[PDB]
């Protein structure tokens, strides 16, 4: 049976013209309000947010290990470094990179990120190590982003994808002051103004880490801190029928502003 919040997220999604995915998490009591909350989705650079905490999860045994600079050649330069190219035939330290990668979507920082835990295949294992069964990495910057319908590759859930927000960052996945820095990256995102946090009340405090790729894929996942209140994670994933399909981040405002209501 259906809420009027998923009868809401159900007539976003047939105005949309694509394929909505959302999954709210109340930490006051752990209940969840999902809309196709089991289906795949292509994460595109949603899955930074996993890059960067499986490198806070080794430095909590090598402690000096987000210090460590690493080499940007030319050669490792992707589709969009807004941050890295400023580095090249120089270096980022791992801090540095999870920063570009988390608050510019930087995608040469991503493949950093990716070969320091030994390629996707090592992105995957701390998902889970963590007890995410879902989320899978296979491919590097630029090509995890192509969003093909029907393919697995470079997917995870609604329901899945905010399950671990909510334990990297209000649980304790991760350690205290990982799980701290992680808030702090997430809360000082550049790319989010138009997604999530557009449709949520300004005196709320938000971390997110936002997607976009091919099929006019659009996604944010986010961290929300009302002011008296327990907090939220929202997952907002959406994609569309058309290989060259524009970006829609109006549809995640749009579902943010319907699942505000009542919290
Ligand atoms: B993620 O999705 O954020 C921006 C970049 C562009 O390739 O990837
Ligand atoms: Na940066």
């Amino acid at each position: 049976q259906t809420s009027a919040v998923q009868q809401k997220l159900a007539a976003l999604e047939k105005s949309s013209g694509g394929r909505l995915g959302v999954a709210l998490i109340d930490t006051a009591d752990n209940t969840q309000v999902l809309y196709r909350g089991d289906e795949r989705f292509p994460m595109c650079s949603t899955s930074k947010v996993m890059a960067a905490a499986a490198v806070l999860k080794q430095s909590e045994t090598q402690k000096q290990l987000l210090n460590q600079p690493v080499e940007i050649k030319p050669a490792d330069l992707v589709n969009y470094n807004p941050i890295a190219e400023k580095h090249v035939n120089g270096t980022m330290t791992l801090a540095e990179l999870s920063a570009a990668a988390l608050q510019y979507s930087d995608n040469t920082a991503m493949n950093k990120l990716i070969a320091q835990l030994g390629g996707p295949g090592g992105v995957t294992a701390f998902a889970r190590a963590i007890g995410d069964e879902t989320f899978r990495l296979d491919r590097t910057e630029p090509t995890l982003n192509t969003a093909i319908p029907g393919d697995p590759r470079d997917t995870t859930t609604p329901r899945a994808m905010a399950q671990t927000l909510r334990q990297l960052t209000l649980g304790h996945a991760l350690g205290e002051t990982q799980r701290a820095q992680l808030v702090t990256w997430l809360k000082g995102n550049t790319t989010g103004a138009a997604s999530i946090r557009a449709g949520l009340p300004t005196s709320w405090t938000v971390g997110d880490k936002t997607g976009s790729g091919d099929y006019g894929t659009t996604n944010d996942i986010a961290v929300i801190w009302p002011q008296g209140r327990a907090p939220l994670v929202l997952v907002t994933y959406f994609t569309q029928p058309q290989q060259n399909a524009e970006s829609r981040r109006d549809v995640l405002a749009s579902a943010a502003r319907i699942i505000a209501e009542g919290l």
